[PDB]
DNA sequence: CTCAAAAAACATAAAATAAC
DNA sequence: GTTATTTTATGTTTTTTGAG
């Protein structure tokens, strides 16, 4: 299933793909991380999302083994694909002690 | 009963690691 | 000998703590 995020971007969460609007010709690939914590965000719009959750759903619950720091750096990277400054974000809120937030609008 | 300083939490820049 | 993923080093922001 895909989504459109910001009426801006097309995100294909099994083909890991995300178009933005104004290209006919990129594709940007996203990385598993990067795809798995925004179609996690983008299945639950607007709701703050812990970060054990993210952790759960990215990593452990396919049997990976990372350190906290892994998503973080996910984030950031996820961030940077989006062009989603840290504040002021259009996309990803940090929602600090408690995990991150997808503001942005979801249309599936 | 506040607000500075200390500690914790989060972000980005580099490096390390692993496996094509 | 190159690239994805993870981790480490350094930087920035938020929160907790407690002395004045």
């Amino acid at each position: 299933m895909k989504f459109i995020l910001a009426e801006k971007f097309t995100f294909d969460p099994l083909s890991n793909t995300l178009i933005d609007k104004e290209d006919s010709e990129e594709i940007i690939r996203l990385g598993s991380n990067e795809s798995r914590i925004l179609w996690l965000l983008a299945q639950r719009p607007n709701e703050v999302i812990s970060r054990n959750d993210l952790h759960d759903f990215v990593w452990r619950e396919q049997g990976f083994e990372v350190d906290d720091s892994s998503l973080t750096q996910a984030i950031s990277t996820l961030r940077k694909m989006l062009k989603d400054s840290t504040k002021s974000p259009q996309y990803v809120k940090t929602v600090p002690k408690r995990g991150y937030q997808l503001i942005a609008r979801v249309e599936t």
